């Protein structure tokens, strides 16, 4: 729409799935379209979609190097 942009979210000790990433994006303040999790990377990172930057650039400043449940995730833009 207004935008398409894709995010990874990422660290390197945490093969996150999609249901782990959603939980604590709903924790956080985000919700999105959707994310490309559980296929590979160093094992497991998820990489979210939304059709407008406001979700981007929350995450970009709401989940970068947080810590995840007792694991930490780094998110940025991927497709921007």
């Amino acid at each position: 729409p207004a935008k398409r942009y894709r995010i990874t979210m990422k660290n390197l000790p945490e093969g996150c799935s999609w249901q782990d990433l959603k939980d604590l994006a709903r924790e956080n303040s985000l919700e999105t379209t959707f994310s490309s999790v559980n296929t590979r990377d160093f094992d497991g990172t998820g990489a979210l979609e939304f059709p407008s930057e406001e979700i981007l650039v929350e995450a970009l400043e709401r989940l970068n190097n947080i810590e995840f449940r007792g694991s930490v995730i780094t998110v940025e833009r991927d497709d921007n």
